[PDB]
């Protein structure tokens, strides 16, 4: 059947905006996660994962008779899809058991380890989500090898259908960089907001760059995807020495053995693929990477054997039975037991991209310190897998369970706690009054609230107005954040804060976040005033202040709105559309087309746009709260065309008379264009839309105004 | 950007049933469109069409200063895409709007017609759907014009994103037939469910079939896609003859002028589409079909001249400016006015299309007795446009608004009036203890139920329980609904019925729909006790029984099922994979993912399967209200393969000892196989979802008990 898509095949899509409705979700309306998993005996869910892990099933049996490293790679690639560019991938929803990520060829046979854990899932149904189970999972398997983890949070909740993710523009799983929709140019510099190297890996190619054996460029794609997760040197060598003290990588026989993936196999297979022709299919036959490599003397248990072999013998390049690149150690003896045959024993053995830790100059001195030192790469891997597996959960706040560390990490992006009384409704009352008094205007308070607010992403629920961080290093010298225009705002609002505070008892204070968004609640109730409409706006204390100290400059880097079109912003050319980038934001925001449509028309008219522009401010009541954006835009009167000097900007024309009325951007004028979202300007410019413009804009202002409120959950 | 779509393009599309949720409508979840309707001044919106018809814009100016002609055809063409084999397409979801039938080749310049309607939609605002607005505006255009039309219902609400409708699958737009992707096959046999010849038109090529001017094997195409739009011989020739005396076609130069569709248009076109480089590119120059026809000499007033010419010369094979084939008049004076130039006049013309209705031996004898019989032609053009525009509509309770005919049609399947006290919660206890003292069994209840209700679909909201029709010609020999069976319960349910109707004072009665609805209802309390839960189940009486001189036998046909996967049921085998018709009924019957997977998992343990097939009936307590299904379906002691007799039938046997436990369709496995279902399944065969499962079931049950009742709206 050909769709919208197959004729259309550049519009926008909207469905990104409305995944995730209640209609796609099988829990009741009321279902809180958190409520069920707080009652979870967590205690005996981790016996049966202990237990689990040397009951072996005959359809997939059990290297050297333990699960372990199956499960240990299984949670790793569940969080290790994560990019910082966009906060989107890793393990916080779920994601590995949907389309596209449970058919990636990385992910092979991955879908048997979630299989073996269906049992547990089905004892413990809805209290313990596939999220976390799949986390836990990896925790468990790493305890009873002997590894000590620096702890678990729960909290991640099912989700229900596959995210819309990027994942880069290849129509050929695997494809070698360089063609026609390369993810690489220039000195292989990989596009954002990509953190692979090829269509299908979590990062890099174990074979090295495009298949190529050199450890030592190996490394270099090493060090630029873990960059990209969120991992700097240390944390990646801990990563992939630690994980690769236990298990072996399968590639008994060829890969053209090897059938269809996943969501490409029968119905027959009931939801698991990578059907094997080779011998048995399984155990000792299977054939997952082809690569045929087991790292350590004991693959169950914890040790410092993967840098003692990777140090103590120089390595030789080799084959694996189905014809992958890898290295085997000169002159060994047979040291490594064999997964099945107890007679039988194999030389050490190892990756292209684990050489890079020992070739790569900048590694070798962390591989060497933690090689002399062990028991500073068991805390360097006990940190850095907690990170792995948390990056994307959010503030402390949603962590749940008795095992959360409490141990407050940089990455965190930690609040203070807040240890006294919060304003109450007749403060918030008071404080609004003074802000407006100040002189501060509609588009400063409305425009800095919304600099605060809109560096949230849901993703991976990173940024908000909480902490007040728009007053640090790096966001108050961000550009779409105006710094001198801010800087002035927060100095008057420092000085309101601090008479308010010097005047009571009792210990009662308003922190500046707080009063930021407060202030752009009273912003938003004055433009209602303007229009001649009395509103009242929801505000909700608690926000606290973060210090400078706290805050880790380089990771708040990628939260930097480089395109934002609810300010009309875009700080250079791209070539992606700026309607593709404005639908990305709404998304990150966790905005339906709705709510993207009423925030965007009623920002525009109170003076939000970066530099006072006047692109899409269509009205002449500018700071007031009306619904001018969309009557004036849908206005048949008025013609449009692209002007000479740039494409991508339009002016507005009386039809008849010529007379020039407005200019505006692709952002401002998609409004008008796209059928589905010109039938929601429709409905906002209509005559009887006044109140429930104002209405729809108040809410939609106060969510973003409480993303990041998890405290209030 | 690589989606899932394009790695497994076989893959089931879930998204359509989740399409129109509370996310991307921008209404409040409690706007209630026919409240708002009914508040409407109809009256003064019908005076400003009025006047709109003839207040010519610039930008498209008028033909004949009257915008009469066109909005008829935009208002035929809101209604022509409409389908009887699945009731899909028509006018009542306003879909003309979004693509993709904005952009249709059929449709073109259909954009301009809508947007001179914007400031009437504008000014009432919520209160007319476009979806009305539409259709109200041909009425309007009709009286206008000096056309009585039989009548106007409201209540169409408008949708907020395009519907998922299989339109064909070819990739060119108007291919023609016997390409690689042919809606043709045998002897020019159009695929069920399409209802045009032509990916992008109506219904039939003006030119003749695949570009052939041949009047009478065009009008073979006519009559096949008229039919399957639900209209007959008389009711074709008097809508085309009643269309075709107003306005005209548009094809002044050639098509290579005309630019993009809408949706593939620039931005700054702001929605509108096919601009043409043609002199002025409208009005006088304008082209949309290519054919340049005009077929009265008052094309602005309702005359009886299209069948006095279209008898009254001789017609000869002609060519348009655009080199389209069409037909002029032998001999003839110019009598017919050109639409800007007074001193202007041309020969009357017509379309191969038109000339079928003289040429083909029985529509000429309708078109004889319509030229001899003028009335009787305004008569059936009348009910036939009343038809057309209102198909879609429903059960006649959703009509709105004072211009509502009083006459009952046949085409509405009519429901005879309720005029006695209904039955109360003590009487339904009492008539349910009957039933299940009759020694009906659960799975004759369900079935009967299921079968007699689940007819209804949401597309053109026909069918449901209402009416008991299920016990007249077609629907009581319908193979699906094991018409045997069907007989003994319908005749122990009309004792139980006529005993207690008997027995009663007052008028109190109960109708036969009712009591098959309530007695399903009894057959799922029953089964539920059987599996020790306590349940009571809703039951809203007021259904009546229609005779079988309220139903139509030959439009009841294309409510048959011949595929319902909730029965396990396949009338022959299809090119469409089974499990995909499953989401297909699913969609008509309104049901979400959730929805679908928890009702099909009851049905299969309480009996519902067409003949007791076993297949999926994964239980060992058959008639029992459990979550057997889903535990067992899941349970990976169990291994599945394809029968060798039957690639379509599945063996589920014990993967250690291979004994044969199960057998299965591709309905019951895709629960297990696609990962989306898998996860919805899991959570109702999980340890903990017993009574979940039982609530989600009646809650589903009853939903679909009451999908036609819209005298309860
Ligand atoms: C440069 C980064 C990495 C590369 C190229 C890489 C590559 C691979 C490959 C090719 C396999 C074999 C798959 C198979 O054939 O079964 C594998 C297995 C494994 N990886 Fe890694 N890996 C990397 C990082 C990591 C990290 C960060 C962890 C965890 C902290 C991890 C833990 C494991 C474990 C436990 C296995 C063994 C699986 C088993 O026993 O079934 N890897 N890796
Ligand atoms: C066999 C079925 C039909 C065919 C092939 C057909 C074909 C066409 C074509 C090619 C045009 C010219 C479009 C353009 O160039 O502007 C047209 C115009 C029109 N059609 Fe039909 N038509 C059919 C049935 C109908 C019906 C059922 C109605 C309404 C009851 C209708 C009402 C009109 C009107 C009013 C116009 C004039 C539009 C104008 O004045 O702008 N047609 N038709
Ligand atoms: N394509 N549209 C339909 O199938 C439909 C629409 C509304 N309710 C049920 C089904
Ligand atoms: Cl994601
Ligand atoms: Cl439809
Ligand atoms: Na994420
Ligand atoms: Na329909």
């Amino acid at each position: 059947g050909t769709s919208n898509r197959d004729w259309w095949p550049n519009q926008l899509d909207l469905s990104i905006l409305h995944r995730h409705s209640s209609l796609s979700d099988p829990m009741g309306k009321d279902f809180n996660y958190a409520q069920a998993f707080e009652k979870l005996d967590l205690a005996a869910v981790k016996r049966d994962l202990h237990a689990l892990m040397t009951t072996s099933q005959d359809w997939w049996p059990a290297d050297f008779g333990h699960y372990g490293g199956l499960f240990i790679r299984m949670a790793w690639h569940s969080a290790g899809t994560y990019r910082t560019a966009d906060g989107r991938g890793g393990a916080g929803e779920g994601q590995q058991r949907f389309a596209p990520l449970n058919s990636w060829p990385n992910n092979a046979n991955l879908d048997k380890a979630r299989r073996l854990l269906w049992p547990i899932k089905q004892k413990y149904g809805r209290a313990i989500s596939w999220a976390d189970l799949l986390i836990l999972t990896g925790n468990v398997a790493l305890e009873s090898m002997g590894f000590k983890t620096f702890g678990f949070a729960g909290g991640r909740a099912d989700t229900w259908e596959p995210e819309d993710v990027y994942w880069g523009s290849e129509k050929i799983w695997l494809e070698l960089s360089g063609g026609p929709n390369s993810r690489y140019s220039g000195d292989r510099q990989l596009e954002n907001p990509l953190a692979a190297v090829q269509m299908g890996l979590i990062y890099v190619n174990p074979e090295g760059p495009d298949g190529n054996p050199d450890p030592v460029a190996a490394a270099r794609d090493i060090r630029d995807t873990f960059a990209r997760m969120a991992m700097n040197d240390e944390e990646t060598v801990a990563l992939i020495a630690g994980g690769h003290t236990f298990g072996k990588t399968h590639g008994a026989g060829p890969a053209s053995n090897v059938g269809a993936e996943p969501e490409a196999a029968g119905i027959e297979a009931q939801g698991l693929g990578w059907k094997s022709a080779y011998r048995t299919g399984k155990g000792a036959d299977a054939i997952t990477s082809g690569l045929e490599v087991t790292w350590t003397t004991t693959p169950t248990q914890w040790s410092h054997n993967f840098f003692e072999n990777l140090f103590g013998y120089e390595w030789e390049l080799t084959k694996s039975p189905a014809g992958a690149h890898q290295w085997v150690a000169k002159g060994a003896d047979a040291v490594i037991p064999d997964a099945f045959d107890p007679s039988k024993k194999h030389r050490p053995t190892m990756l292209t991209t684990d050489l890079s830790l020992r070739f790569d100059p900048a590694y070798e001195k962390i591989s060497r310190r933690f090689h002399e030192n062990p028991e500073q790469f068991a805390d360097a891997f006990a940190r850095a897998w907690f990170k792995l597996t948390h990056r994307d959960m959010g503030p402390r706040a949603r962590y749940l369970g008795p095992e959360v560390p409490a141990e407050v990490l940089l990455w965190q992006d930690p609040i203070p706690a807040v240890d006294h009384p919060l304003i109450d409704a007749a403060d918030a009352a008071e404080l609004k009054a003074k802000v407006l008094a100040s002189g501060l205007t509609v588009s400063q308070l409305v425009s800095t609230a919304w600099a605060a607010a809109s560096t949230f992403r849901g993703s991976d629920k990173r940024g908000g107005a909480n902490g007040a961080r728009i007053r640090l290093a790096p966001q108050k010298d961000w550009e779409a954040n105006q710094p001198e225009q801010l800087a002035a705002v927060l100095e008057t609002l420092e000085a309101i804060r601090t008479a308010f505070n010097g005047a009571q008892r009792g210990g009662k204070q308003v922190s500046l976040a707080d009063l930021i968004v407060l202030a752009g609640c009273a912003g938003v109730e004055q433009a209602a005033k303007n229009a001649g409409h009395a509103v009242t706006v929801p505000f909700a204390p608690g926000r606290a202040d973060a210090s400078q100290e706290q805050t880790d400059v380089e990771s708040m880097a990628v939260l930097e709105p480089v395109a934002d079109g609810f300010r009309n912003y875009l700080k250079g050319k791209y070539r992606v559309p700026a309607e593709v980038l404005l639908v990305d934001k709404a998304q990150l925001l966790t905005l339906s087309a709705p709510e993207m449509t009423v925030l965007l028309g009623g920002l525009r008219v109170l003076g939000a746009n970066v530099g006072q522009s006047r692109h899409g401010v269509f009205t002449a009541r500018e700071q007031a709260l009306t619904n001018d954006f969309f009557v004036n835009l849908l206005d048949m009167g008025t013609e449009w065309k692209p002007t000479a000097a740039d494409a991508d900007v339009f002016e507005g024309r009386d039809r008849a008379t010529g007379e020039l009325k407005w200019t505006g951007t692709r952002v401002d004028l998609v409004f008008g264009s796209h059928s589905q979202l010109r039938a929601l300007a429709e409905v906002y410019g209509s005559a009887d839309a006044q109140e429930k413009f104002v209405r729809d804009f108040v809410a939609v202002w106060n969510k973003v105004m409480n993303l990041d409120r998890f405290d209030l959950a």
